């Protein structure tokens, strides 16, 4: 019986929790009955979705036996809009434990890729002994670089894309974005055009919250040394919204990290090598 | 007597040099009379002139009593226009070769920005002999970064500017090029601008050697250890057209090298801290 | 049903070449019927037979099915003795072409390991037909550090062993390769030991070699673009006889590389990580 | 008339301070009677001292006619001894604290060296109206450096001289110290030997310290932000000790931060250009 494709439509749940004296309601989507359990975090991209940014790679987790969990993140997608001036990363830990307690699971494996990584980070350090295994994509630490200039050139672009939304500044932050650009079908680019004009709370949200607080993502640098589980980080190079740097600087941190390098690879790199990467995850998952 | 600061129209000389079988018109300009000789080079840049980059350099040099030659290469100002196939460093040292056997000086110091800080490395990789001294600001080297990814944004931006030259596009690049923009006036604006559109012959030149060869500067490494004279490096950290990387590779190479880094600084880093730049080449120069 | 693995005796094999006028016998290893075939080259350290630095892993790759040459260059084991005034690099490439065209084997693929590392690269410029895959191990590029001073102590020690032959300097010697001591037995000491001992000819031979030249392995930079295989690297963090910025380098150079770096690797990285190694190379040849 | 040369005995003193409800006797160096004061901290070097390490850059500074303190951290030289298992640069900044204040002067600037300059930097957070000008030499800040292996060769053979004291070592130590060991005359060697055989106390407490706690140094990262006053800092290229790039590091912290790089020197800067570190440490405090 060959495993049938999965459609976001279906796999959607919603979950209302109270946090910091307030109600938010969060969608997730839930697909398997492996009994081990994945977890799946989106970019910070305007009008990102979990199931958009993680499509090719939910198959072979799936067929592989693993259950796997995406969560959209507040103040992204479906889920409520949201305005903190505190750290993204601490909030999303937060809400993940509050979901993690109602779906009654104590060990899971997270990946995160962006901003998600960088709160997946922040979660293994301040519950360490709910996470099992550990994959970085584009991330894990904010702090200067220490060649390639800060603000990367990417970020202004971002930020330009949010000040006032335009199909044509779009399609400029996909072509920097993405270094093949060969791959990119206009599907996509309306279905993200789409996505993102449906909702303007969020982008206004996003917009004051950034004005409120300058750094959104703390340097964790000195408690580097605690994590204990096993991790794995991939990078591009020829990434340029955050330089390459920055992932050494978590090589030395954690003990048993490995990291893994592409020659020429965006940011966004699970489309990029989608069978290399898929295999190389599921490997390490299987690894014992 | 305080020494009157130099006018281009009562220094302006010209010569004449034959290059590939070809007769060639060479513009520069000659101040001082003392024993000692120094040879200014001019960047890469769009209509770039050396007298409009060294317009706060152009004075202490004099005062010291040092003889100064401001060097125009073909392409630039009112040399004459030519279209290059192969190594533009090579050529440039050729034209200088020439223009310092009609002025057949013995002892000479060379200070090189940019492109032009290339001719420098090579002419003194041919001829030993004739070269004293070495200050290298914004580039000697051609080799691909360690960590910030090519093509560069800065030579993308250059290139589209060259593609079309306007007065936006080069109110872009300037905001680009200089970390500081309280201090700019439109008095330079005004004379780039100016200095452009008097020729459109040079730059459909460069256009026609970029795209007929993508590299028209090669890389000096693997002889780079040949050099013997003493030297000194300025860089520039934020610079986004060179990475700084680079840079370090020729800290390596030559023996008795000092590098010399400013945090705010961009590529064009003479003007925008003049004094300590001045006081730190005085310094250097008068070093027995 | 898996085969016993097989002896040195009963698959060695001896070969004849002649190279400047002189006549030189090759002693190499051959196991495995199958089509393809894949080079394996020899450590840089004293006394170190291929066999011995690739014990573990000859096994998986000849259960898998692919032919296997084990060669030893001249100057270790049983070859004859040469002294170089060019390099090794090469030289090994010359004679490696050779015994292949003896053998006569349309395609190879390069496993290198130090100095045959450095040697691969230079057959796949000279020779591109012949080798379609290229996997590199803590080396393969010459020309100094960026970050790191020269000598690095590791080849400080190597050099102080061929010039005491000695127990203790190979103790040393254990102690920086690897990250974790404990692993290694008292049985490949003395096996290491008696193979040095045997053959003193090749420690007067390499020593005088390096009084002809200081240094021995040339640098590939400006080059390195012509390679068109796709490649991988495998290095180690805590390496200190060969930096590991070095490995960043050729990243750069090759069309399609892949860099894989452990935590805590030393020199000697496919003793140290088994399963992982073996795992990941079986998939990279694979992989199309 | 001639400025006359500083003698130690002459200018010695002894103040007292109150730290962990203990009384401390600290011995310092007075000279100069300028309003302006610079303090200077020192190495940590086994039976190093403040006039040891600074006997050539003393001279000039007063001859500008600036007033300058030496100080011994407690542990070194005739101060009484003691044992921490906690921060050493917290300990130091108290201490220059309490003696500052009973010197009663407002504004001062700090020179560091390794151990010293951690300090410097310690101080400039806890009371930053104090210090108006500082430059740092080879250090201050703690952490994992990104490209070389740790702990690196320097620090092991200190650990191995404090572990047991000879003379041999004292060698070995100053080989690694100095590029060139021709310049470096045997009276050096025995002053050292006798001042660290006649103060045993020392070394015992400097082995507790580091056995009771690994770390000595913590990391200053995330708050480098927090330093408002123009800083210098010089290094060396091939430093052993601790490797260029936690230099660099330094160099993103601060906003107007100044680098400078000698190619070939020593962890031991200062002695071996004595007359390029003189001139540019005067060129940046008397510049405005």
């Amino acid at each position: 019986m060959s495993y049938q494709p999965q459609t976001e439509a279906a796999t959607s749940r919603f979950l209302n929790v109270e946090e910091a004296g307030k109600t938010l309601r969060i969608h997730f989507n839930d697909c398997g009955q492996g009994d081990e359990t994945v977890v799946l975090l989106h970019g910070s991209g305007p009008g990102a979705t979990g199931w958009a940014n993680f499509s090719r790679n939910i198959d072979p987790l799936v067929e592989a036996g693993y259950r796997v969990i995406l969560l959209d993140c507040p103040g992204w997608g479906k889920s409520d809009s949201v305005v903190n001036s505190g750290s993204r990363s601490d909030l999303n830990a937060r809400i993940l434990k509050s979901v993690v307690d109602q779906l009654d699971i104590a060990k899971i494996h997270l990946l995160g890729n962006s901003m998600g990584g960088h709160s997946s980070v922040a979660f293994t350090l301040k519950w360490p002994e709910r996470v099992g295994k550990l994959v970085l994509m584009g991330g894990g630490t904010g702090g200067m670089s220490l060649f390639t200039p800060m603000p990367t050139e990417g970020i202004k672009r971002l930020n330009q894309l949010y000040r006032q939304p335009t199909i044509e500044n779009l399609k400029l932050m996909m072509d920097i974005f993405v270094f093949d650009t060969s791959d990119l079908t206009d599907a996509l680019f309306e279905a993200r055009l789409n996505n993102m004009l449906s909702r303007r709370d969020h982008l206004e949200n996003f917009v004051k919250s950034l004005e409120a607080n300058p750094k959104q993502f703390p340097d964790f640098g000195p408690r580097l040394a605690e994590i204990k589980a096993q991790t794995l980080i991939v990078w591009g190079r020829n990434d340029r919204f955050v330089p390459m740097d920055a992932g050494l600087r978590l090589l030395s941190g954690i003990a048993g990290s490995e990291l893994h390098i592409f020659r020429d690879c965006g940011h966004w790199a699970q489309w990029e090598h989608a069978d290399a990467f898929n295999q190389l995850v599921l490997n390490f998952l299987a690894r014992p």
